[PDB]
């Protein structure tokens, strides 16, 4: 069963991996043997002095703080969402342009990105008064505690996979990836896209032709798109993936949507399993978040992710047919 394993992470490097079959393959360990093959990939075990034991033993510890019972929100999503990162990071107009430790950051980020998260929304969580909402004060209340769990476990015994990073090395990855994951909150995707469609209209791009972030402030804002468009890479995936991701989601928002009724409260959009349109839902869902996002994205990278937004956009036209 190895060997099988070891020949569906040859995919590691295509958008489209086959992502639900490695979490079979690997005894429900995407995250660790992704992270782990993507390490090796990128050479981090050499250029940060990783044990490979520490990062074998942070992984799968990581992983274990993901719930097995939240059909969307778990290890599979984080393991494709840090692969579908990697992926990113390799375009070509990036090409050389990010530091191994933003590299670092953003493929850490989107491991840790949404750990230990319940399957409920950040304001179903503010509305029923849950201890997260009150410790966090209804402020991106997942994306903190995302965050919070996924540096509490560094300080585990052998989990310290940043061990021979220098103090500050250290704080200029906590800076980043916490940037990286607040940002992955969907309350703050209308202006990060505002942000990026700027950067886009004043685009400089060097002699290489490859793009010219100058300061902190737009290194950082690439990377938070980047795990945004990461986070929401589902329906620019192969359809059999895709629509695998939205039963998923939709288990989860109709699981949110049954103890919402149990308390009596309104149903929140889309949670309804009586009155769900799941497939329109789709349509809106790319016509007004996905689509201008990742149609930017591909601005900002023009062309490398065209086939990409193709591929959105032929599953935009599926889902809209079945209609
Ligand atoms: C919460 O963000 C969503 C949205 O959630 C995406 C769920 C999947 C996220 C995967 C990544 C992860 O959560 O880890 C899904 C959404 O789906 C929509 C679907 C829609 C429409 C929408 O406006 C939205 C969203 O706004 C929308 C939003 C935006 C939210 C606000 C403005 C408050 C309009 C019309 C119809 C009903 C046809 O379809
Ligand atoms: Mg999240
Ligand atoms: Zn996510």
């Amino acid at each position: 069963q190895e060997d099988v394993l070891a020949k569906e992470l040859e995919d590691v490097n295509k958008w489209g991996l086959h992502v639900f079959r490695i979490a079979e393959l690997s005894g429900n360990r995407p995250l660790t043997v992704i992270m782990h093959t993507i390490f090796q990939e990128r050479d981090l075990l050499k250029t940060f002095k990783i044990p490979v034991d520490t990062l074998i033993t942070y992984l799968m510890t990581l992983e274990d703080h993901y719930h097995a019972d939240v059909a969307y929100h778990n290890n599979i999503h984080a393991a494709d969402v840090v692969q579908s990162t990697h992926v990113l990071l390799s375009t070509p107009a990036l090409e050389a342009v990010f530091t191994d430790l933003e590299i670092l950051a953003a493929i850490f980020a989107s491991a840790i990105h949404d750990v230990d998260h319940p399957g409920v929304s950040n304001q179903f969580l503010i509305n029923t008064n849950s201890e997260l909402a009150l410790m966090y004060n209804d402020s991106s209340v997942l994306e903190n505690h995302h965050l919070a769990v996924g540096f509490k476990l560094l300080q585990e015994e052998n989990c310290d996979i940043f061990q021979n990073l220098t103090k500050k090395q250290r704080q200029s990855l906590r800076k980043m990836v916490i940037d990286i994951v607040l940002a992955t909150d969907m309350s703050k995707h209308m202006n990060l896209l505002a942000d990026l469609k700027t950067m886009v209209e004043t685009k400089k791009v060097t002699s290489s032709g490859v793009l010219l972030l100058d300061n902190y402030s737009d290194r950082i804002q690439v990377l938070q798109n980047m795990v945004h468009c990461a986070d929401l890479s589902n329906p620019t995936k192969p359809l059999q993936l895709y629509r695998q991701w939205t039963d998923r989601i939709m288990e989860e928002f109709f699981r949110q949507g049954d103890r919402e009724r149990e308390r009596g409260m309104e149903i929140s959009p889309m949670c309804d399993k009586h009155n769900a349109s799941v497939e329109k839902s789709q349509v809106g869902f790319i016509d007004y978040i996905v689509h201008p996002l990742w149609e930017t994205w591909a601005d900002l990278v023009h062309p490398d992710a065209q086939d990409i937004l193709d591929t959105l956009e032929d599953n935009r036209e599926w889902y809209q047919s079945t209609i």
